[PDB]
């Protein structure tokens, strides 16, 4: 069912690495800073029921079901395995406020939140923008619940991620905001419904298509800070860029940053190009300092992986529209 409503959620940009918005859970609302993640399908926040020995829980807003008059018990155990770290808890139902829309939602109350990476999170939890097919415990995702209300103008949602005291970013539910892109959208259909993954025809470092020569997978992940490939793809890519491995990232000598070649991603018709300004954290120009790159190795496990993941590094340059109606992703040059 379609209506007229488009709803927007203002995002906060934390150091070009974390982009989060705010949602309200319960009556009265308990507000949480949440990542709107297309790479996952579950909604979750840290629970009041989380032990004060998980230091992550000490530094994040906890959901207290005993303060909500709209809370409905469930209690089913839930383990959400991301490849950066793992969270577990149990299921709860309450009213979720997301940019003007009020939806009764089944979410996870996280009781096991590991310091790594959650002590580094500026966000409290996650709002999964992925499909039911990838929902742990087959829980109806928030977007499907909002689509059911028959209020949205279109069965689409869009991401705008800015570059780091202005607008950090914006999600528009039920359409796109033309103030944030220019030109026209170019769509690439999904390999299959259930995952925001598209076929990638090749990755070129410089003028020559050095990688993904015989085609590969590209997951459009709004919950990811960087553009990621498999350990092997990143090894070849990084050798071509002249980058050194450092444990958690890849660096180049700061002076070498601007001179690095453009990286292009063949998606659908078009070539989506990123210059060294689009992927280097140019914090200095010193030959005596090491500058990190906004491209990391990430081995996503099967069935979704092995795949490339186009995160915030990509979405910054290209405004993204996720079409639930036509099972496709659209890209336009961001403003
Ligand atoms: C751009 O800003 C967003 C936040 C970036 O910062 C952080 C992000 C994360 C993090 O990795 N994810 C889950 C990733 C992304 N989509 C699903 C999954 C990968 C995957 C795994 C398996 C299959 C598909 C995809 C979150 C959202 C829990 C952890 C710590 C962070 O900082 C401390
Ligand atoms: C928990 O929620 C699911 C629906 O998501 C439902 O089918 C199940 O019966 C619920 N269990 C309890 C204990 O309420």
């Amino acid at each position: 069912t379609l209506g007229n409503t488009t709803s927007s959620v203002i995002l906060t940009n934390y150091m070009d690495t974390q982009y989060y918005g705010e949602i309200g859970i319960g009556t009265p609302p308990q507000t949480f800073k949440v990542v709107f993640d297309t790479g996952s399908s579950n909604v979750w926040v840290p629970s009041s029921k989380c032990s004060r020995l998980y230091t992550a829980c000490v530094y994040h807003k906890l959901f207290d079901a005993s303060d909500s008059s709209s809370y409905k018990h469930n209690g089913t155990e839930l383990t959400l395995r991301y490849s950066t770290g793992t969270v577990s808890g149990f299921l709860s139902q309450d009213i979720i406020t997301v940019g003007g829309i009020t939806v009764t939602q089944m979410f996870g109350e996280v009781t096991e939140m590991p310091a790594l990476p959650f002590m580094l999170a500026e966000f409290d939890g996650v709002v999964g923008m992925g499909f039911i097919e990838q929902a742990i415990g087959r829980v109806t995702p928030i977007f499907d619940n909002i689509i059911s209300q028959g209020v949205l103008k279109e069965d689409v949602f869009s991401f705008y991620y800015n570059r780091d005291q202005s607008l950090g970013g914006q999600i528009v539910l039920g359409g796109s905001d033309p103030q944030h892109y220019e030109g026209n959208f170019h769509y690439i259909n999904l390999i299959k419904t259930g995952v925001w993954q598209i076929q990638m025809k090749g990755v070129s470092v410089g003028s020559s298509t050095l990688l993904c020569e015989d085609g590969c997978l590209a997951l459009v992940d709004t919950g990811a800070s960087y553009i990621s490939g498999s350990t092997s793809s990143i090894e070849k890519l990084m050798e071509a860029l002249g980058a050194k491995k450092r444990l958690f990232d890849y660096v180049v000598k700061c002076n070498e940053g601007p001179t690095l070649p453009d990286i292009s991603f063949h998606l659908g018709g078009k070539e989506y190009t990123l210059t060294s300004a689009d992927y280097v954290f140019q914090e200095s120009y010193s030959s005596k300092k090491l500058c990190t790159l906004a491209i990391h190795a990430m081995d996503i496990p099967p069935p979704t992986g092995p795949t490339w993941a186009l995160g915030a590094t990509f979405i910054r340059k290209f405004y993204t529209e996720f079409d639930r109606r036509n099972n496709r992703i659209g890209f336009a040059l961001a403003r």
